[PDB]
């Protein structure tokens, strides 16, 4: 099963800096959404969600085919919240109808990324939109209820090895578990891209906690709290590594966020030789905007 990128006809760099702009200033101007997040992270969860129904084994699901615009897919339980992200990047589509919707959905996540404060992430275009009968299946995404283990089991499929699954849950710095979306109750509001989830990880004083909806969490007195999934990141004598790492090290964290972000979005399509290099987009901030 081979997805060949094409790029939106006559489309360059200039073309696509123009959506990302467009959705950096409906970030900016959409500020209130979520107690004052803004829309960033959700964007980058969107962006994650659309990507993360990779098989390496036989490339069904990912990002090059748009299919989350499908029942199936956005209804998928392990989707809940994420028509936030939907509904945010529509006016974008409309304004921009030629690019294709996997194409928008990973510029809405390296938009917020980079908005955000966060690493510059190489993005390239060419995502086609596919039939509705290629939508996967829901139930490829993870569970956070789960152990070091079943999490390098779970990315090996998105082909991720133990580093780039360490740089990737970093992005769990971003916005917050809502209890009617996943069952976690949340903790903090942050919208700018840091290292603080390692940090976290090693400095809070962690409780293991019941939650209203009957579920384990990590929680901190300072008021963190971490899915048993992310906590699986300390007690893993080979996470853990890692983590101290990234929690020591905030431009290496950048650079492998990037290179891990990238791929993601990335996994599953093919690109011709001849395909346009990797675009990196200028902020609002440095275009001065
Ligand atoms: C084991 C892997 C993962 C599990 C089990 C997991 C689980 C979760 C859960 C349960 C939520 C809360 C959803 C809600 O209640 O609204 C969440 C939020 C989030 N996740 Fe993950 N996640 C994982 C990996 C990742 C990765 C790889 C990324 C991106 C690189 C990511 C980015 C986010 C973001 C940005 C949010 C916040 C969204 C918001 O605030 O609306 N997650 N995730
Ligand atoms: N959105 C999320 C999801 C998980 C998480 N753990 C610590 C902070 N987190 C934020």
């Amino acid at each position: 099963l081979v997805h060949v990128a094409s790029v939106e006809k006559g489309r360059s760099y200039e073309d696509f800096q123009k959506v990302y702009n467009a959705i950096a200033l409906k970030l900016r101007e959409d500020d209130e959404y979520d107690n004052y997040i803004g829309y960033g992270p959700v964007l980058v969860r969107l962006a994650w969600h659309i990507s993360g129904t990779w098989d390496k084994h036989d490339n069904t699901g990912g990002s090059y085919g748009g299919t989350y615009r499908f029942k199936k897919e956005f209804n998928d339980p392990s989707n809940a919240g994420l028509q936030n992200g939907f509904k945010f990047l529509e006016p974008i589509h409309k304004e921009f109808p030629w690019i294709s919707s996997g194409d928008l959905f990973s510029l809405g996540g390296v938009t917020a990324v980079q908005e955000m404060q966060g690493p510059k992430i190489p993005w390239r275009c060419g995502r086609v939109d596919t039939p509705e009968d290629t939508t996967p299946d829901n139930g490829r995404l993870p569970d956070a209820d789960k152990d070091a283990g079943y999490v390098r089991t779970f990315f090996q499929r998105l082909n991720m090895n133990d580093r780039e699954v360490v740089a990737l849950m970093g992005a769990h710095a971003l916005g917050k578990t809502h209890l009617k979306n996943s069952g976690y109750e949340g903790g903090g509001a942050n919208n700018v891209f840091t290292n603080e989830f390692y940090l976290n990880l090693l400095n809070e004083d962690w409780k293991l906690e019941k939650n209203d909806a009957n579920n384990e969490q990590w929680d901190s007195k300072s008021g963190y709290m971490m899915l048993p999934t992310d906590y699986s990141l300390i007690q893993d004598p080979k996470y853990l590594s890692i983590v101290k790492e990234y929690a020591n090290d905030q431009d290496k964290f950048f650079k492998d966020f990037s290179k891990a972000f990238e791929k993601l979005l990335e996994n599953g399509i093919t690109f011709p030789k001849d395909a346009p290099s990797p675009f990196i987009f200028k902020t609002l901030e440095e275009q001065g905007l």
